[PDB]
């Protein structure tokens, strides 16, 4: 059964609610982004309207085979009428095609559902600036002060300079980057660009990348693994066993692997600056864990919410324990008292 925080009161609408069968009263199902926890239950057999971004729509059609007649893509930053209700989609600064959704309820209430997001000051100059929001359904993934990490730009700077230095010292090194879903594409694209290489990968990953509207993509990726010195592999294979095995397959073309595992936050963020990160090493294989986040840090989230000044907040992540829920409610009250709303 569909939980309350995925329902939009006073509409026939649900958000990210595909794993509960036919939801009673739901006339339209919104999908914020193409990550499996959110799309769970969609397939070629789905026969209700789905509303989403153009990119999300390409992925529904090609990867899950959802029939065309049921995919309703909407342009961003544009007031749209869906089943008699005004809605807008805003960029979530998450993975490709991820949106936030503003709902203008018939009774005068305004609701923002962030989906998954990484808050940014640039959001303070979207169509959010124009008016008041009564209810905020908030991505609270890292809603605690210990959750600190660098900007995406600094993390990419570290990876580019690390990769360039290694391959310039040894032209026979191979670079590997881990992946398990869309998002974080800048990691492997930035490294391949500095090295003058295309990124090699499986046919299934190439297919997924081809759905994402990235400019010049045909120039950047390839399924010919042999022509490429940046390879993508599933995240599970980024370990000393999996990388040893991979190196054997390359036919004595390479004599070293430098590999990256983009993670979210890890506890080594509590002690170590990005500059000071070191790899794990075994023989001719090194592995760097790098904290590239597509979710708000604590400070980024607090800034957004204190700017928005919502009347009520409903968390959508970490809602399963009493301790979590209590902790998040304490932070929301501090924020409100500090800012005066
Ligand atoms: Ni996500």
């Amino acid at each position: 059964t569909c939980p309350f925080y995925k329902k939009i009161p006073g509409t026939g609408f649900t958000v990210d609610a595909f794993q509960y069968g036919v939801v009673e009263g739901c006339t339209a199902y919104f999908l914020t982004h193409f990550h499996s926890d959110h799309y769970a239950g969609l397939s070629k057999h789905f026969t209700f309207p789905v509303y989403c971004s153009e990119i999300t729509g390409n992925l529904l059609k090609n990867k899950l085979h959802v029939q065309e007649q049921y995919i309703h893509p909407l342009p961003l930053d544009t007031e749209c009428i869906v089943n008699g209700v005004k809605v807008v989609l805003l960029d979530a600064n998450h993975c490709p095609g991820a949106v936030m959704i503003l709902f203008y309820l018939p009774n005068g209430t305004v609701i923002l559902h962030t989906g998954d997001f990484r808050a940014d000051p640039s959001m303070e100059r979207s169509l959010l600036a124009d008016q008041k929001v009564h209810m905020l359904y908030l991505d609270t993934t890292y809603c605690s002060p210990e959750y600190t990490f660098p900007s995406q730009q600094e993390v990419i700077r570290f990876a580019i300079n690390t990769a360039f230095e290694a391959v310039t010292l040894n032209p026979h090194a191979l670079v590997v980057c881990g992946t398990y879903s869309i998002g974080k594409e800048k990691v492997f694209l930035a490294i391949a660009d500095v090295l003058g290489s295309k990124v090699g990968m499986s046919q299934e990953k190439y297919k997924t990348l081809q759905c994402l509207n990235i400019p010049e993509i045909n120039s950047l990726i390839t399924t010919d693994m042999c022509s490429s010195l940046v390879h993508l592999l599933p995240m599970m294979q980024i370990n000393f066993k999996g990388l040893q095995s991979h190196l054997k397959k390359c036919g004595g073309k390479y004599n070293q692997i430098l590999a990256f595992r983009p993670t979210g936050w890890t506890h080594s963020n509590k002690f170590t600056r990005i500059a000071d990160v070191i790899p794990q090493t075994k023989g001719n294989i090194s592995i760097y864990g790098i904290p590239y986040s597509e979710h708000s840090s604590y400070l980024e989230m607090k800034r957004f919410v204190q700017w928005l000044k919502p009347q009520k907040i409903i968390p959508t992540v970490n809602v399963g324990t009493w301790k979590s829920r209590s902790t998040m409610e304490k932070y929301f009250r501090e924020w409100k008292l500090e800012a005066g709303y």
